């Protein structure tokens, strides 16, 4: 069964201390792209891996146990699949005017303002976003929307926080 | 005058729009990090540059304006100087039991909870910072304290935002 060798899986690049570090994430990350020349890429930088790891790290451990694990792995395997779908002009890339459709399809309905906030972040000069940058940045954004609503259960639209609360949400990630 | 020539050094470095960009910045930080040995480092990323230039980017043009610039600079004269004085061991690295008297120096007093959060972020497996983490922890650090500032004039303690405030602070960074 599929379920039974993904935990496999986790367990095998997890090793000694049986949870996924930054590193060990950059390294399947990388090595699995490769395999997909169709995503263009620099590749998956360690910075870029200890900020995933971190925005993903509920428990706070400094690493992925398996459900963050899980849940973050099949996330990229939705937003792969996304990526590709939007990538229109096969450029290997998410331009400019397909980013908006790939982001409703990843379910994240934003506004002008905020997507060239974005672009401005992680898009390169032309405003092309290549795959390391358009995962990373989905992993963050995903994790800011839940953020913001685990801190407002009654649907408020506004959240308050205290300093230490604030740098804690945006120092670890 | 020392005023004159850095202002000359900006519009060199920024070329042709007259901004620094990420990849200008990262540029002139690597070529100077390595006239510095004692400061060890894998270098200063793509990724980390943007997420500096980002967090600096007061204006939001996307890029380092002369302000903007002479602010980071100078800011990172001022932690260079203090990474080498806490350096005790000449490790050439800031460490996890060096870290605490580091950030006071530089005017950041945080509490245990925080500096633990920091260093599974920012430090490597041994509890060790490098130059580049050290530098745009630091970076990220100072501001997000001043965004917290700004938004609580008053001093009550706690700042209230909405779901669209809430993205731009924590995804334009
Ligand atoms: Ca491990
Ligand atoms: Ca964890
Ligand atoms: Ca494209
Ligand atoms: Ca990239
Ligand atoms: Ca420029
Ligand atoms: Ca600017
Ligand atoms: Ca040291
Ligand atoms: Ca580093």
């Amino acid at each position: 069964e599929e379920v039974r060798q993904f935990r496999r899986l986790f367990a095998q690049l997890a090793g000694d201390d049986m949870e996924v570090s930054a590193t060990e994430l950059m390294n399947i990350l990388n090595k699995v792209v490769t395999r997909h020349p169709d995503l263009k890429t620099d590749g998956f930088g360690i910075d870029t891996c200890r900020s995933m790891v971190a925005v993903m790290d509920s428990d706070t451990t400094g690493k992925l146990g398996f459900e963050e694990f899980k849940y973050l792995w099949n996330n990229i395997k939705k937003w792969q699949a996304i990526y590709k779908q939007f990538d229109v002009d096969r450029s290997g890339t998410i331009g400019s005017s397909e980013l908006p459709g790939a982001f409703e399809a990843a379910g994240f309905h934003l506004n002008e303002h905020l997507y060239s906030m974005i672009i401005r972040r992680y898009s390169d000069e032309g405003g092309n976003m290549d795959f390391d940058n358009f995962i990373s940045c989905l992993v963050r954004l995903d994790a800011m929307f839940r953020a913001f609503k685990s801190l407002d259960k009654d649907g408020t639209g506004q959240i308050q926080v205290n300093i230490q609360e604030w740098l804690q949400l945006t120092m670890y990630s």
